[PDB]
Order: C-alpha cells, then sequence, then structure tokens
C-alpha cells in the first residue's frame, strides 16, 4: 500500500483507542510546535466526521515552569479560551521572546487578555485541570515517545511524518490511519 | 558549501564551547538511542585528536525512574564501568524488556555485573554523581532541545542529521562542525 508500517508510521506498544482520535503532543516552549500550528489547524478541519482532535501539553521543557505551563494549557481547555490563548502563548514566548519567569507572570498573561482573575484562579488550581495534566503526562510516558511535536492516531499509531510529500499527502496518511484499528 | 545552516545543522541559542566537544543527549529508555549506539561507537574512534565525546542522560523518560536512571548513568562514569554497563543497561530494558521497577532493582543490575555494593552506594549517592546529573539536565534545558537522541557539536551546533547520506557523510558533517566556532 501507499502507507507501510515501519516507513510512514510506527505501531506503539499501547492499546488502540476504542474511538477515532488524533492526538498531538507538544509544548509551548517547543519552536517547531509553533511552526506546526497552521498545519494542525488545517488537519482538524480536514478530519472526517466523528473523529476528535486532542492536544496534550508535555511538562519536560521549560525547567521548573514546565509543569505550570501544562496546567496553563489545561486551564485554556477548562475556560474554553483555547482559540485566543494558544496563539497568545506561543507568541509571548517565541516572537516576543519574553518567557513567564514564574506562576504570577504566567497568570498575568491571561489577565492581560481579559480572562477574569477569579475564573482563572478557580480553574488553574482546580481538580479538572489537575486531572488533565496528569493525563497529559501519563499518556506521554505510556506511549514511550522521545520528543515533540508528536502526532499519534488512535492511541497506537505514531505518525512518522518525516516522509510525507505535501500537506495533502500528510492529511491522506492521518485520514488513512484513523480507519485502521 | 556541502553543509548549509538551516539544512544540515541548526545553530542553538547558546555560547559556543571554548574547546571542541561532541555531546550526545539520550536516555536508556529511548529505543532509537539504543539503535544509535553502533554509530556512536564509530564516530568516537573517527573523531579528530583533541576533541572530547560527552554523553548526557536526560531524565524525562521512564516516569519516576527517569532521574534515578540518570544517576545510574552518572554512576557509570564515576566508577569507570561505562564500557560494560551501558550495553547491559540498554539490553535489560529493550531486549530483555525487563525495566527496573525501582531503585533497589536498578542497584541490583549493577550488583549482578560484579560491581561492588559499597562502591556503587558511595558513588550513586555521592556529590560527583549529583553534580553530574544536574549538569545533564541544565544542558538539556539551556539548549532548548525537544527530544533524544540529539548530537550537539561545540555546544551550539545541533546536528540535524536527518539529511546525511551514509555514515561516512555523517562523520564528515560532525568533523566539519567541530572546526566551526
Amino acid at each position: 500500500a501507499q502507507f507501510k508500517e515501519g516507513e510512514h508510521y510506527q505501531v506503539l506498544k499501547t492499546p488502540a483507542s476504542s474511538s477515532p482520535v488524533v492526538s498531538e503532543f507538544f509544548s509551548f516552549y517547543c519552536p517547531h510546535c509553533n511552526t506546526f500550528e497552521p498545519i494542525i489547524a488545517q488537519l482538524k478541519q480536514q478530519l472526517p466526521e466523528g473523529a476528535k482532535f486532542q492536544k496534550n501539553h508535555v511538562s519536560f521543557m521549560g525547567g521548573n515552569m514546565g509543569q505550570a505551563m501544562s496546567k496553563a494549557y489545561a486551564t485554556m481547555i477548562a475556560l474554553e479560551v483555547e482559540d485566543k490563548m494558544v496563539p497568545v502563548m506561543f507568541n509571548r514566548i517565541h516572537t516576543l521572546r519574553k518567557p513567564p519567569k514564574d506562576e504570577q507572570e504566567l497568570r498575568q498573561i491571561f489577565l492581560d487578555e481579559g480572562i477574569d482573575a477569579a475564573k482563572f484562579d478557580a480553574a488553574y488550581n482546580g481538580f479538572a485541570v489537575d486531572s488533565m495534566v496528569r493525563r497529559f503526562d501519563k499518556q506521554f510516558q505510556d506511549s514511550g515517545l522521545t520528543g515533540v511535536p508528536a502526532v499519534v492516531v488512535n492511541n497506537r499509531y505514531l505518525v512518522q511524518g518525516q516522509s510525507v510529500k505535501s500537506l495533502d499527502e500528510y492529511f491522506d496518511l492521518v485520514n488513512y490511519l484513523l480507519t485502521l484499528k
């Protein structure tokens, strides 16, 4: 076939998902993950009905701000302010080259965007956010992945996309993997 | 030239080394890092006189055994039992598929190889090993790397080796970068 195991994708030692899902592991401190955003945007819209796209923030980059940065991401999902906050965060760290030195500074990034302080403080330190970050980390450890960005299809298909022709072929590969179980 | 920036190698945002050094970031839990060993072996012997090869173990893989696994590696350098212990460790985790579940089990791996318990316990919990692991982590964070394996030349040249022809061309690239400052 056009997509062969060991060439276009690698099978992970994990139980396949009981439902179609495309997962992306990244970190706001990851440069190419920032460059990868436009491609991620198109891939979602290009996804077949029924499939869900899930972003997972890893905590190994950024030193002692890694874990906090993961909570911030988890906070964006909880507050549904993901569409505006993701680019704002990728931008303040890469383009502006002004990384949040601590929790209070990280918090300020949200406050400067209009997100209410009481809303942020409740979610940032909440159970939902805590449960989500743990889930982010566990999934990364269990998949045995060694870096980011990483796009896994149905929980066991690591897209070794370094061989795709155009963005068109890339979507064809992901779409192809979604049907395989 | 044969090796262009942004194609064969990427310049890192870090101060160049005051002396020729080839660094490899890896993890014993990293599969390709295991496959990469033979290539690492040849590259060292192929290195020009005066250059030093330094392995750096990262702690982000292996969950709560990551940090311990880094100390174990640092322990191998301290006890100069690196030549025998590196392959033994890559082998017990990958080929034998029997990962050390805890510190005592990790310790046992050494004890089963003839390394004296008193010697291991002194170094494993020693200042030298502690100073080395910290150094491993700091270097990884400062380089802004997003995965392993990763080969950096003179502290600021990330070998984007995914474009080299044969192993011969790879060595030519590394050797080429060592002269650049």
